[PDB]
């Protein structure tokens, strides 16, 4: 099948050139980007990833949760979690007036930490010993490789007798299941791998019966092929199923969301829009000579013969397009102040439009306007005596149409443009939209059927067209008469086309409700839009006429119909999980309102919209782009109880509930600022001080006492900066041997290590900064009361060469900021207690055991599973 | 922006208050300073639609035109502009004109 010819330039061609999945798109975003004034495969692709998605993954190994460091000793050793040592750098810099990076990092925080605490063991290794199974030491989640080549050989045969207990308490036990160890493992992640494993153990055989059962329901309706085959109920004794979704997805979840109407278009026509192939009502024109299809004379002869340009068949595609929607899509002329034409072609276009299109009853294609344009032209089209003469009666007023005409006086009053009755179109007299009985979608239940004609194309007429054709023959346009009436068959059975696609295809949750389908019509007359936004398109005058003639051929159906229940559950869940990360910010903004800055809900929902799948944070833009939104929609938002479950959202609980003490995000407040002394030890016996593993660092163990401190505030800092005794306060105060707190505002910390002397801005650093030397001669001096802090620690190392007095320094060298976080990032430990760490509870699988997702099984649904009884 | 409020910057308002600056003792700076900061903006309802409102300095006889000018452009939005579309729709339909 191709197309019928069409002229570029001076050549003719027929190649089909781009997709009508990808034409749409295109348009759309250009609009768009004309919104704003004042790449397409890059997005389907990203929408087409979503089928794949996965939350979770099978690994061999945990990850090692802690490790050790080695400071020039065999007696003892440091033992540092990695868990605050990856945690520290997921987020930027907090500032004290950006709000936006701090949700930002707090959510990137949240996202991190679900993502590292989602694991499942699938094999460990193991190892025989004295007939008992032991777990190899490699699938504990601490690494002490270069602790061995130091120890002596007590300690060695300690900690081998040590690894060697790390027996499988089950693993005696024939043709078993499932095997369970003790091992090491940080909290915030444990939660999070517990969450999911008793997730796991619940069975949900009922929940993937009731989706097969709504995908038959659903292949009812698309005409899927019925396999042969009828679904059993059955359980592998090999086999653990997991489901991460659940298939009966609520169209409210996706049609709650603010001015979203843009975004729902733009996914249902690139989810279900199929391609297809443009054919003349008369095959293989271009081969008979020009003569043969030029016969007489007038406008309708002159347009007959011509043929269409490349450029034309762009804007026939956007008509046909905006056949396929109908309250979704609306068609405006495009009239160049400085361009001019043959002046039949307007005039056939007139013609042709009152036909071609629909307009009033019950939806509309065209704006008033175009209805305007269309009706003077079919006005001037009936005034033009071009072969022949009659009889005409005016009418007392201006109105265009208000005339009689013929013999036979018959009132063209009738095809003047109405709303409210749709005479003048293809609604006139004619129902087209019904209900019948229920749809797989509750919020979608209408049908349309264009000129009133099914699918359950010689002989069919409507009102309007046959008016039409009495209207023609009374005026004495004999010639044009025959041509209209010749063209019936190739009208309906095109009309036929659209209906089918419009009802087979175009069906999911992203269409329209039908409450909102039947408010446009009174919203467009009304003039103020609300809760709903059409956007228009543009075509010339030449493009009614050429997609009169030319119809729609659907030769291919799209590629991703086959999964669009996947991505639509996919995209559901990903809008309850926005949701409820806001609802959980705006706790968050409740219980803290003297440590956190301000609450703003756009700065939350950028925040949140900020991190999130690409696809989906593109196709939000620029539906944020086409229309605004305000706080009082956000504030909507976040109130309404519909939920769509899934595994996403009971692990972004549970991280939230780890993560409610801030602490763990590695942010705190209690930095404090005292002038101290850096340690210099006695050398008197190297190996007695190397033996006892001396170290130092800014870390505060215990808080200071309650008195002897003076707790500062933002509002006191910046009235002290700007009284310019900022500095001399701070120093009588240090040299008062007193301490001070800067609380009132969370700060980002980082954690360094150091063995030689750390470079002197770490060690000098300041929690602020404070300049006065600019000639600005504005704002005075800037202050900065929240900057980042880091944690640094030091390990002293001692040669033989060294003198016993030779770390003493002339002049004392002092140290600044301090801070408490109560929590044993690090850890002094002897070599003794290395092993003690191993106190979480593990479980995994066998070999034997296999493990796989049951979505991937529902890809599409072709299979009834026993009778529902 | 400034502690989630938003401040106007020191050049909307109209003075030219910068070369006295150098001069100034601290502690008159910082009442300045004050003054600065106590410039916050609000919203306010014109036509159906949300403008930034904020105080500032002018004359008198300069206030005059410019309030006159801000009255006449509420005034018009209520019937004058749909009935000169209208009226030009009109024009447009017996002249044989086509506007887009």
């Amino acid at each position: 099948i191709k197309t019928t010819p069409y002229l570029e330039g001076d050549v003719l061609s027929s190649d089909s050139g781009p997709l009508l999945s990808v034409f749409a798109l295109q348009e759309i975003m250009q609009k768009v980007r004309q919104v704003q004034a004042d790449d397409v495969q890059k997005i389907l692709d990203d929408i087409k990833a979503l089928a794949a998605e996965q939350v979770y993954k099978i690994v061999k190994v945990p990850s090692i949760s802690f490790r050790h460091i080695v400071m020039q000793s065999r007696d003892r050793v440091l033992r540092v979690d990695t868990y605050y040592e990856e945690m520290s750098q997921v987020g930027d810099v907090i500032t004290e007036d950006e709000p936006e990076k701090f949700y930002s990092t707090i959510i990137k925080k949240v996202r991190f930490i679900r993502g590292k605490g989602s694991f499942i063991l699938h094999d460990i290794p193991t190892r025989d010993h004295r007939g008992m199974e032991v777990a190899e030491p490699e699938v504990l989640g601490v690494e002490f490789k270069n602790v061995l080549p130091v120890l002596t050989a007590e300690h060695r045969a300690m900690i081998q007798n040590a690894l060697d207990g790390s027996i499988i308490e089950n693993g005696n036990v024939a043709t078993r299941d499932v095997d369970v160890f003790i091992g090491a493992c940080s909290e915030p992640v444990y939660r999070i791998y517990n969450r999911l494993q008793g997730y796991i153990e619940a069975v949900q055989l009922q929940e993937l019966r009731n989706s097969i059962g709504w995908l038959e329901r659903l292949g009812h309706r698309k005409r899927i092929t019925y396999s042969q085959e009828v679904l059993t109920d059955f359980r592998r004794q090999d086999t653990i199923w997991v489901l991460a979704l659940q298939l009966p997805v609520n169209p409210q979840v996706v049609w709650d969301v603010p001015r979203s109407s843009i975004a729902n278009l733009i996914m249902n026509i690139a989810t279900c829009l199929p391609t297809g192939e443009y054919i003349a009502p008369n095959p293989r024109i271009s081969s008979i000579t020009l003569t043969q299809r030029i016969t007489t004379t007038g406008p309708f002869a002159i347009l007959t013969g011509s043929t269409p340009t490349a450029q034309q068949l762009n804007d026939v595609r956007k008509i046909y397009l905006a056949l396929m929607f109908p309250g979704q899509i609306i068609l405006d002329l495009k009239i160049d102040p400085g361009e001019r034409m043959d002046p039949a072609v307007r005039m056939v276009a007139g013609v042709v439009g009152h036909l071609l299109f629909t307009a009033g009853g019950r939806f509309t294609n065209l704006t008033q306007n175009m209805a305007r344009q269309l009706d003077i032209a079919l006005n001037d089209y009936l005034l033009y005596m071009y072969n022949t003469r009659v009889q005409v009666n005016y009418g007392p007023t201006g109105e265009p149409l208000d005339f009689q005409i013929g013999r036979n006086q018959y009132d063209c009053n009738v095809f003047r443009a109405d709303f409210a009755t749709g005479t003048g179109y293809n609604g006139w007299a004619t129902i087209d939209v019904e209900y019948r009985e229920p749809a797989p979608y509750v919020h979608a239940q209408r049908y349309i059927r264009y000129c009133g004609i099914d699918s359950r194309g010689i002989g069919m007429t409507y009102h309007c067209y046959n008016e039409m054709l009495r209207m023609l023959v009374a005026a004495g346009k004999d010639s044009e008469a025959a041509y209209f009436r010749s063209m019936l068959p190739f009208h309906m059975v095109r009309f036929a086309r659209i209906n089918q696609i419009i009802n087979e295809d175009l069906h999911s949750v992203f269409s329209l409700p039908d409450d909102m389908f039947n408010a446009l019509l009174p919203d467009l007359i009304a003039g103020a839009h609300q809760n709903a936004d059409p956007v228009v398109l543009d075509v010339s005058w030449i493009s009614l006429w050429f997609a009169f003639n030319r119809s729609f051929e659907p030769t291919h159906r799209n590629e991703m119909l086959e999964v669009a229940p996947l991505i639509e559950s996919v995209y559901a869940s990903e809008l309850s999980v926005m949701k409820v990360d806001m609802r959980h910010l705006s706790l968050m903004q409740r219980r803290f309102p003297d440590v956190l800055i301000q609450a703003r809900p756009s700065h939350f929902w950028k925040a949140v919209l900020n991190d999130s799948p690409e696809a989906v944070k593109a196709v939000m833009n620029l539906s944020h782009s086409h229309n605004f939104i305000n706080i009082r929609d956000m504030m909507r938002w976040v109130m309404l109880p519909s939920l769509q479950p899934s595994l996403k959202l009971a692990l972004e609980e549970e991280a939230w509930a780890a993560a409610n003490d801030f602490e763990d995000l590695m942010l705190t407040d209690q930095v404090y600022m005292h002038r101290d002394m850096l340690p210099e030890p006695r050398l008197d016996d190297i190996e007695r001080f190397r033996q006892e593993g001396f170290y130092y660092t800014n870390m505060l163990e215990a808080p200071p006492e309650i008195d002897r401190v003076v707790q500062y505030t933002y509002e006191i800092a910046r009235l002290q900066a700007n009284m310019g005794q900022f500095r001399a306060a701070l120093r009588r105060i240090m040299d008062d041997d007193d301490w001070v707190r800067f609380g009132g505002v969370l700060r980002t910390v980082r954690v360094k290590f150091y063995d030689a002397r750390p470079p002197d801005d770490v060690l000098q650093g300041l929690p602020f900064s404070y300049d006065t030397n600019e000639r600005g001669g504005l704002a005075y001096a800037t202050i900065k009361y929240a900057t980042e802090t880091t944690i640094f620690y030091l390990i002293y190392n001692v040669e033989f060469s060294n003198t016993p007095d030779s770390l003493v320094l002339i002049n004392p060298t002092y140290t600044m900021t301090k801070v408490f976080i109560n929590k044993r990032i690090v850890e002094r430990v002897r070599v003794g207690q290395i092993l003690a760490v191993l106190n979480r509870r593990f479980v995994a699988y066998k070999g034997k055991m296999r493990i796989m997702d049951i979505t991937q099984s529902l890809k599409m649904g072709t299979k009834l599973a026993a009778p529902t009884v």
